[PDB]
């Protein structure tokens, strides 16, 4: 992820313009690659025309160039590259709003399982374990920085997210499917266990902690969902066949002809076809957007920061449960304890920005004393 | 934000038209600056080219603004800013519907945590000062306007928003990552105490208050997230490289050339390019909508007034959780008590919006008496 | 609203064309006064060039006119007015989805909050008037029609939304912000006293209640919103510079030179630019779309009729709480008592429609005996 | 509806292709009669300009069609058609989705209101029954089909959708507006009447039973907004004049002209324009998709089979709750009873779609010994 | 369905060019065949023009080649693809988030029914196994692979989905619908016993499991509205049109006119019209994408994996409520028992991810000691 949020907080002069100076996560970083390989095709293609060719053979390239340059369409392409890069963006947020974050879950474990005693510490531990545990099987299938950072279940027991219990009862139930569901029955049961055991008071708690485990698994579900079900590959292939067609054609309809021919648009010789580039850094930088997207959970620099996502809700998840469980700051009377009308102040920074009440569209609408008059 | 819905009411005659003389949030105010630096360069060019260049030069000059001319569309600029700005308001209205209001869960608040004395009173106020405290720590993380307001903790103690018991609090449980997150579960642990001190009646209730703060949670997670997860830099790159580069085309495509050589199109040498100055308004407009909106809680008109919105919230929910508890306006007799069909009466203003009800759209169907006679 | 549903209930012959006769919330009646002002203007121009200008002054206006007709253009303006009007036209349907029903809440109340006696009848009658009291402060704070029939809250008093005493409450509780929340906090106090008196019989019932309470006050935030974040200013100036600089444009570029000169496309001079007409309706028609469109609550022929919703909300929610209160029709053996499998009639004009089941795509494939035979 | 999922199940060479052989619910079908008039008004225009015209009128007809064919533009009647049609095609599926199914209540009801006695029939029966009299009295107000059959109350009295003893009570009830609204106030006092009887064991079921029943009111809700709330006709109206406008101007521009001129593009006289006939078919077929689905509840082949589902829901509703009242199949040990990994076997004909298990992305990635090294 | 994400995890060095080296599923298997007929048709007309024809027959075809070349447009096709196939990718993926799983309901099932005895086993076992046989109904009835396995329900009998008990019953039911829905209504009978008998504890974990159950009940109607309510015929006959009639008109208006005759743009004759293949393998996989896509439940490449789903949730299923009822790792402090700030290690592979948190876009702004000061 590339965060620069802060650098468009406003809408300032040249913007977007001073992006353009950025390089990780940048088009520069995403298609110097490509763009060097039809840089040096381009400049082969000019010098075998200029050197090698014969007149007739010049002649026979000087019309094949106009017929090619006839032959290039953007609007095809543009709206191609639209519709998909859309659908891939669409995904990309979808895939995003999938990451399990177990903070509601984290706040119903804290409240709703007592005892201050080793037994409820250990029994609310391990129940948001449980959760973080769900998480990090599903995120390890899909993310290649997680599955690199645990590339074995002994690895997830060396790093403190299973036991070695949990890991011999996972092997006992060894499936040949994906078994990142298994830690969701475990929680099930496990709170099951303590309400029957006077853990949890009210089966209504009980309902409300495993409503919240079921929306983490519902969002592992369609983790799972888009590591499996790719954009149909005919379509990817369609947008590719699109791009990569227009700048094969580009490659000679874009020639800089000899200018003594005076063909039409040739009359003039630049070395370099600069709109070419900049149609190459628009059209290709536009696929790119779709190229890293596809698949939000590799190691691109705008791909999702899955490891300190595992990192920080094993932390959060764990304090909330254990240090914070029946821990709270003394209740004191607030500032404004008889203060009907309570008005925090402003900094001087900040004073711009205290604003009058917006009291509704209609509120300056003026009328006249018979016009507001009931009618019998 | 800029409001003029009650401009716009109604479809007037150039109802869209007197929007051009707004002068705040406009687009005048957004690109001025752009505008002027492009008018200088364009003028720039025109001196260079009408003075400096000689007679061999012009005409190099000339054959290179034919080129440029020639080279400039507005499909594919049209069709990339359609989809990236479509994108920008997706996610600022998405942005707008993640700003936590506390309404529904201070009614919650109000009715539900018991007793009109001080240690009632203390536990409502504590529950909904939870809810603000976490509302304003996540807005101070994402908005520049509440950060300037708040730009320390200490700051939110001397405001009135935390206690000086709540920041030794937060300060114990600092953990490397915004610790936004900690009120809910303090507030998890609070409303348990409440329950099992009797001050809540029953766990459905109990159940009810935190599937409402867990609500307000999810909007904050949400704000977190569109704070950190940018729309992808390539993507908004490629757009500012498409709008920049047109118009650098036509700063030489879109000059002015002697009309004594009589090009096609240049017959008449008009000093302003009127029609370029329109499409620089047109597509440097439409980036600089979502120039504004990328990230709508900064300081730029049409961002979110986040300050008003923090204030209003404070004051709405200690009034309706400490005043309004169980103090209601007396119950009696409706003027439509024994009334089957009240119909409360217009004004002479109201009278032509008196209207008969929509029965459905098959309400005035003919049918023959054979047509709607039943068979066997 | 103009509603046509009848109309177009089958694609008829010329379905559409049968529209075009219709005059409220038509076209024509939204843009025939810029139509006439576009129509005065050109002819205007048309006599200066024919008389005023001078032979040199009618020859640099033929070649401006062919300049202008060349620097017209209506991708750009297709585009922006294609995602500018589907933009308003989500919200449009947004807003409406967003216009509170007290159907659910008011099936609840009749059901739940116990007691033929006047105290139970006024519990009733209570609690669904402040559901209606808060969708009415709503709907006054956004509604042109409902504010200029309340114009202030006296005459909510006068009207019967509320009481006296409500009225005299509302006062001392007055914020400096849009006070519609109050009655909700009112809603969730009184419906926790009926509870704790013993006419709501059990608190899952009061959580069915807040629950659906609490989805009419996000319905009135939506609308609030809605109401006060207007569509960005900057975006609807885009949209009106497009489209006016277009016809702009076209009062110079759709000029009839003069026939003598035999201008490529101007060899016959007929008077009335009957295809610029036609762009004229299509493109300020679609601008008009938004302009009706992006305040739905004005008083536009196809705005919605809020002062219809509000007096059939009040009549029909307090005939729900009140009259239907444990009133039903008798409980008698239905006319397929004995029947399995029950088939109602049709009629004559009916017949047509009985069909058979579709019992899914795959009922018709053949498959012969081997193929169905399981395997080891 | 005309469904043809089955013969598009595959991507078949052709695939598409072959439902160009389809009568109902075909493009051929919606616009015949339009194609019709536009054929004969074309060849009317060709006759006139061959025979009447004289040698200057012809000359002056050749200018016009010249003049008309410049004219004639694609680019915008295809944005507004995709945008419009997307917009019906948007609304059609949503109004699908708002068809009320009672099968969710019908399982509750079965389940939770208990007795097999004739009471408790009759009590399931009349709560099921009240949803089934819900849908049909709003899908009557929504359907020509369904009000054809249900021409007044008395015809669902007849056909056994509602009693004597309901009907003698809806006339008493009679408000000015639609009255779809009554069954569900009816249903939540009975569920209340069966809870209090004992018929229902816990207010927790009659909770569950109350929240089916009212995503049932919302479902019917939608479809009387849907009915009501037509899309803006000044839309409408505008997409209708661009396809109409198109093809009134190809009338004249797409005229063969005479040969003997050798005009540009016209040397060869065709009789048919072929072309222009595929351009109807396309440009007025696409507006023929709106023009079928904008009221999804007519009578075109391709509208709901509402009759259909109003008899499905009422014989399955019925059966549900009565015959279907705990009469469970055996409970015995399945097949896989002792088999930890249950395989049931394949056809010949299916045997190829068995698959080994995907077991996430990340599965295949390679790391050395030293990569997968835990670091300190 | 092909998955690729592994292979597109990073925006690679011709990242999306490697994958047009894929067959299956592949762009190439889907339009060979059209191709070919294409590729046949096109040279057959070339061979009949170069040979057949004489010296006036060849000049009435290049003239009729001219205008066909002339009336070729991209814009009207390219849009109503993009319309169109996104409707269809739109449809494909809800009907994937259609497909019902047993995780969470399997969740609560192995949680809630209590007894490690026979009875207890038998009533997990059956209330899932009617979640999977439901699963299965509509599956087999919508899926062409799932009903080439269970060609009738005695396979469903045969392959343990049900007992012949069930299957009595079933057939004792029967309506001339589909008969999906009749295990639904078991599921909630059996539960309704299980509680009644003292295997469910509580009515809020019965209230859990029915509302788990029929969230699986709505996405198996939504199966069923999608195979039933196909994508309007009109709508894919309108595309097919576009489509097919622009490459029909390409076979005249594309040939290689011959040379000797010079007319603009056939100076050369090359034999393969490269360009114009192009263009088919573009427009005709765009609407191949939507062919394969339209019925996602046949048996193409991209099509869902049906049946491994129906084995996968029948083996998982049955686990979750037999073997793993109650049956827990042992539960022991955990790795961090006494570590406030838990550090998992990373990998040599992964240590590259270890990343600072992100705190807010605000917490670098630079604010100087008076601008932090509070105002009175
Ligand atoms: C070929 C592809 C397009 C590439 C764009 C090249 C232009 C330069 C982009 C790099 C901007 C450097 C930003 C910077 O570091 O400086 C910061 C300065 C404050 O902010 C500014 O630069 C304010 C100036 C903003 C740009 C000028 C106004 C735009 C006018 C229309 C375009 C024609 C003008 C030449
Ligand atoms: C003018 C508007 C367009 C109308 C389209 C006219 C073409 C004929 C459409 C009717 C298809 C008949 C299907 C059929 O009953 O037969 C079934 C056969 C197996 O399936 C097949 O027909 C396989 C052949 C599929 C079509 C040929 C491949 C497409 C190649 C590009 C188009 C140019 C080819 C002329
Ligand atoms: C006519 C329809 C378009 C068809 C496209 C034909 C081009 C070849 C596509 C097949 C790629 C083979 C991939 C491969 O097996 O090799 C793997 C190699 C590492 O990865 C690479 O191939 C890196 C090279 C990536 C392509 C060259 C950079 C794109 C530059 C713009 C296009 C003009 C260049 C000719
Ligand atoms: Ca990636
Ligand atoms: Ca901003
Ligand atoms: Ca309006
Ligand atoms: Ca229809
Ligand atoms: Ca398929």
């Amino acid at each position: 992820t590339i965060t620069y949020t802060s650098q468009v907080a406003n809408a300032r002069l040249g913007s977007f313009s001073r992006l353009l100076l950025c390089w990780r996560g940048s088009i520069y970083k995403l298609l110097y690659g490509e763009f060097l390989i039809f840089l040096l095709c381009y400049y082969i293609i000019r010098f075998i025309y200029r050197l090698a060719l014969t007149e007739e053979q010049q002649l026979m390239f000087e019309k094949l160039t106009l017929y090619c340059d006839s032959y290039i369409q953007l609007i095809p392409i543009s709206f191609v590259l639209g519709f998909y890069v859309t659908l891939v963006v669409t995904r990309w947020w979808n895939q995003y709003e999938n990451l399990p974050w177990p903070d509601r879950l984290m706040s119903l474990v804290s409240g709703f399982v007592e005892g201050k005693d080793e037994q409820g510490r250990l029994l609310r531990r391990t129940l948001i374990r449980y959760a973080n545990l769900g998480n990090v099987l599903i995120l390890r299938s899909v993310s290649t920085a997680v599955y690199k950072r645990f590339p074995s279940a002994q690895h997830l027991v060396q790093a403190g997210f299973m036991t070695p219990a949990e890991h011999k009862q996972l092997e006992k139930l060894s499936l040949p499917h994906n078994m990142f569901w298994v830690p969701w029955v475990w929680f099930a049961n496990l709170s099951m266990k303590a309400w029957l055991g006077g853990r949890i008071r009210d089966p209504i708690l009980l309902q409300s902690l495993l409503n919240e485990m079921n929306t983490l698994r519902t969002q592992c579900g369609h983790l799972y969902a888009y590591d499996w079900i790719s954009i149909p590959l005919v379509y990817t292939q369609v947008v590719t066949v699109a791009v990569y067609s227009f700048f094969l054609t580009c490659l000679v309809g874009r020639q800089f002809l000899n200018p003594a021919k005076a063909y039409p648009g040739h009359e003039l010789d630049l070395v370099v076809p600069v709109f070419t580039f900049l149609q190459f850094f628009f059209y290709v930088g536009w696929l790119k957007v779709a190229e890293q997207l596809i698949n939000p959970f590799g190691e691109d620099d705008d791909d999702f920061e899955t490891n300190w996502i595992v990192d920080r809700n094993l932390q959060v998840s764990l304090l909330a449960v254990d240090e914070m469980h029946q821990d709270l700051p003394r209740m004191e009377p607030d500032m404004y304890w008889n203060k009907p009308e309570p008005q925090p102040p402003y900094t001087a920074a900040s004073a711009q920005f205290r604003r009058a009440s917006f009291m509704g569209s209609t509120f300056n609408i003026s009328l006249n004393k018979e016009e507001m008059e009931f009618q019998p």
